[PDB]
């Protein structure tokens, strides 16, 4: 296989599951018991890039469906979106910058910086049922930190 893959679940640090919200969007909620079932699965890639021990770049898509997370500028401002892609080249060991995620551990959690936008985190609100977003800080009110859980596959 060109680029190697593995399939995985990410909950945030407040234990907040996702789930897609519209067609091009995911949302973050406490999730327990059967309700479990409905959690997005990802398709994590390794794909191409600056690399370090604890610095690895990838590229998140939805298990099994040509959608990808995707940083783009939107409205003056770096912005979090899942784009569909051509099904049969995806997905590839050079993706696209706007694809490309850090994924960065740190104490025992982890972070996913755009590879594009510096110092910007994948996010989520300690709101329930909030989307998941593009977070330009850290340590304030917002949630960049993760854990992530192999699955079967």
């Amino acid at each position: 296989a060109p680029v190697r893959s593995l399939n995985c679940t990410l909950r945030d640090s407040q234990q907040k599951s996702l789930v897609m919200s519209g067609p091009y969007e995911l949302k973050a909620l406490h999730l327990q018991g059967q309700d479990m079932e409905q959690q997005v699965v990802f398709s994590m890639s390794f794909v191409q890039g600056e690399e370090s021990n604890d610095k690895i770049p990838v590229a998140l898509g939805l298990k099994e469906k040509n959608l990808y997370l995707s940083c783009v500028l939107k409205d003056d401002k770096p912005t979090l979106q899942l784009e569909s892609v051509d099904p049969k080249n995806y997905p590839k060991k050079k993706m696209e910058k706007r694809f490309v995620f850090n994924k960065i551990e740190i104490n025992n959690k982890l972070e996913f910086e755009s590879a594009q936008f510096p110092n910007w985190y994948i996010s989520t609100s300690q709101a329930e049922n909030m989307p998941v977003f593009l977070g330009g800080t850290k340590g304030g009110q917002d949630i960049t930190d993760w854990t992530m859980q192999f699955v079967s596959s």
